[PDB]
């Protein structure tokens, strides 16, 4: 009532398939021999290791007046008696954050699969290499999952925002719906080059882990 | 209150019945043999484990221009608030985002045909369990694991659908408060972003069916054997 | 400090409790005889594991048109429920409802046949235990169905309230449409949950049958 | 550091003490050889075991016409037939809780002083006074999950006051009786098998629940 | 320096009175205090009462205090418009007769508290030097601090959910202002002072329990408590 | 490389030993005077051998005052502000105490070795309930905030329905509570100081050396 | 199925690389060596440990009285505590101000927690480099490498959290500014904003303990553990 063999039918589907194998490979390798030792050089010009305290994470090239309430005293912002416009500069630098997160996913998600498909049959015993790869694909996932959620959170802050700036236009004079503001825009600025150095960081840590562990990631069995 | 069998009475339902087990057995091999190799091929054909970085999840592609507020009912009436069956009405008009809609439709039809053929590998499995018995069953553990890894990926997919309402709800709430506040620009960014993010979200969804089909594959393959028999 | 012996007083209650436990298992192996493989059969005739990928769990049939936003008051603004999805809905209940009392009356036999509590040469006992767990997991997922209907048609109102208030704004008719799309799959999702547990609970009792009735 | 006995200094109130432990006792005798065989028979007399599926569980019985939505002011009434139903609900939880809590307490009165091993027994005893306490708390909440049901019952029918062709509303207050029709019978057959397995609980494991040792 | 006693002498003194006076309050509580209101409590609960005698709603007064379809006298249920905002002037009377039960309770929990807190107390105090092995004793001495602990938490909740039951109560007599034709608003009304009046008298027999399992479970072990080593 | 990881700076050095000598000190100190005063303190507000619900009571609350008046205003209820005022006062001194006793034992915990460390379980139990009595002191200042909020919000719905008796029970059923809850505090208070002061003590040998 | 080595290829970039990995074990030395005693003692100067009880967490330096409602700039000069209707929607002229003193002191918060986890990041990411290769047994020393990386990661994340709560206080502290506009007669409302005020000075105070002592017992615990720190093995 039974054949219990699993071979793709389709021979031309079991060379596709087999190509694929081969083709992740040469992007995980490629990853790691040329993709990710240039990001860290990349991140690292960012946000140079050797900067002093205070120097990376600072608000000071922060414009805190071009995009604050404002009053007016084919179209756009002048039919109306006041306006609060959004942050342009946080705008931009927030595109960027998008950008490294996207590629980040793209890279770790290759070398997360093809380490999962270089996951031995289970067996009982002698799976200590194993073990090294769970580790691997955790924290190749870990990372994965943080820079996913940013795309989420960047919505927030553009609610967030508008949110404040309606209260604002309610009570323009209630000054810490104003300072509320003001202080929403110095979080992002803030949270944005921590998330910057956390892509430098990020991107160190897991090379460095992969090439410790090289041997046993390929060859988890004797 | 002494008798042990519990087949089913009825001679037609106890066909019925076997006949379900063998047309599992059945469906289930036959979409690890052809329906999942087939998908991995479609969804790398759709997203190209060869594609440079950021050619994958961008925003390029994605129209940010033709869905934005415009400044069919109640034509004679445009852009003003009425009071109609006495209650309030705004005749404002933002339009659904007709771009992403196309592609959220392809991605139900993705996770429709996952839940369809994993759902069956799983239950394929599950009914392969053997009696429960006190010791060697190290290949049961096998049967379980593969059992979870099944049912993380459909209960990942069975989430979409609910998700996809949401981002009508969140999109539609976020347009009235544009036109109540005009002024507040991040609402129009905040909209803006939300396509943005629904985009992105789309093609990650892509790449895990991809991903989540081969090593779903490759982990059946590897361990067909206890999978199967998990005791003999 | 007294007497410590406790059948009922009443010799005519002592008959219809033991009675009561002999319709129990009576009604319990009924089910598990043709009530349950019955009931198989039917929801895979509903959602056939044969079909093509794709053709049990979409939205062809489901029409998007009858029940959208176009008597009682000289008014305009009328909102029909799905009723294509409300008799489908319905159906649903009586197979929420058919299984509660099938999986709790089989539940209840398999309790009243754990024996007393002694230590050691139970590990049949442990058996019992995770039927009974299994079958009580199924019972409550089949119970939360009645709230989650009712959350359906609050969420069609709220949105149509919102159609009627904001009837150019375009994604909350796009939210209702894909509302009716959602539970559309999920009363087939449901239907196939009730055909996959009610099988896995049949070969789960099948197969350590012995351990369930004489676990010693 | 002085005296290391606390039995109780009025003798008359030992005396009432001793009392109310022998009250105890015979309370929870007489739950157990009357009380409590009179209320199985009693709730399947109401949901019948035997019973065909569907039979019990159904809403053949609900009214779902007598209490709906109804110059012309409009007004929305209680679901009276359910008001008569939770209501009885309301007396067989306040009869189980309390039945069982002076089980549960006359078991808690009968564990022993702790000691290192041969305690076995006061495991069954624990495992007895979970159960009954389980039964006991999950009746207890339905006195609180019927305020809500008026207060969910009467948010809908705002709305339908508001909107009343928005027709989802009304199909909201009708799924919502038969949502509490429904859990209304459920909770009877809840009492049927909690009576019985506390009762065929008990009865089995008997001899450890009164001398654990 | 390796030694912590009170360098004031006179502070070291009432430091031990103290210690000494908790002893005290302690046996006087499991001796009098207790015992007595296991007696107190059963005789407002008897544990010989019929099922359905003392869970009951027959004795509440279900009609006197519901909403009549004194402040602002020329004004009687109506709207307003004072200082720009809106004013209701319609009267809803509180439930007096719960209100009185709800006194005794506040007071039965704090005789609790008082009592149980002490004994709690006076057997932490009792807990030996952590040491390795031969602390069967002690663990004894923690399982009745839990009970102890759990008992007094319970009764401290009480205050804070009876200013809930008059907020709850006072929001739904708003809907019932709000929506004289939504009749379930006047149904919650009833329903929650029923509610009330139940968990009330639940709460009385779980004072009366309470008592007892705790008497009962400190008389038992009473030698581990004391001497657990 | 180069592994000392000594302060380079020879100023610093002396700074810094200065500062863990300075704990020291003050962690003892706390323990000899400052807790036990504390005890004695408290518990002349809240004495042990009054007679039930003599403490937890409400017989001094002035609960008339400060009701709803008459153009209608809603007072504050100056005299449980005084007792939060105290609360507060109580709530610092304790965390401030607490603070370096906790952070004394945990610069006393040694170089991490395998096996023979029962006694760092001991200051590890130690810091825990330091730590809880901190934690819960420090929710004090956040829950007084609520007070007025919640209270401000009640007399907003009594001026909206003036005749709804149950929102002015409701104010009224607010301050017996918190007149109530800062009698427990108290009383957590004064059995706090005892019971770390009693740990602390009967361990003492093994907080200060866990390995000899 | 080739070749099994991933050195990079350029040999420009191993440099810049290894360059790196110097660079960030000079930047933690130099934290370790000098960095954080400094921050030690500066927050030591700010809440000394020598200080009688009740003289670092009290209030009577907080101005409660120069902010409450009777560098801003006042809008709306022509109508002053009125309601407005402008393009259509209701406006308060009314004017609330913030409170100055506690946003100076915000502002040195904020610095604070930023060169914190500017120096825990370079920390932790430093022993993660010296994490060695993963072997079997003789791994109880990487133990407290994680547990030093664990607990380095706990305060960094704790600083983070403070931006957020700055946000909270403002958003707060406008809120019942608003309810005191709406209900000047309900007393409590003003009661609240100077008791949030009272418990942000309060908290400002605590997080400047929480520095000192979370930067004395990281310094403690790698001192006391530095040679399992980074030689392990």
């Amino acid at each position: 009532n039974k054949i219990d063999k699993i071979e793709p039918s389709d021979q031309k589907i079991k060379e596709e398939y087999n190509k694929f194998k081969y083709d992740i490979t040469k992007q995980a390798i490629e990853s790691l021999r040329e993709r990710i030792p240039k990001r860290i050089i990349f991140f690292n010009n960012l946000v140079n290791v050797n900067s002093e305290p205070g120097s990376i994470l600072n608000v000071n090239d922060l414009d805190g007046v071009s995009y604050k309430y404002k009053i007016n005293k084919i179209d756009d912002k002048v039919l109306y008696t006041h306006y609060v416009p959004s942050h342009k500069q946080i705008y931009l630098e927030l595109e960027k954050i998008k950008t490294y997160a996207s590629e980040l996913i793209e890279i770790i998600g290759n070398i997360k699969l093809w380490i999962q498909l270089n996951v031995p049959r289970i067996e009982d015993g002698n799976n200590f290499g194993v073990g090294i790869q769970e580790e691997a694909i955790q924290e190749l996932a870990r990372v994965e999952e943080s820079a996913f959620n940013l795309y989420d959170a960047i919505v927030k802050y553009y609610m967030e925002r508008a949110k404040i700036s309606t209260k604002v236009l309610k009570y323009p004079n209630v000054s810490d719906y104003q300072e509320a503001v003001r202080e929403l825009d110095e979080k992002e600025w803030i949270h944005i080059k921590i998330t910057i150095v956390d892509m430098r960081n990020n991107y160190i840590m897991l090379y460095d882990l992969l090439y410790k562990n090289w041997e046993k990631v390929v060859k988890p069995k004797n």
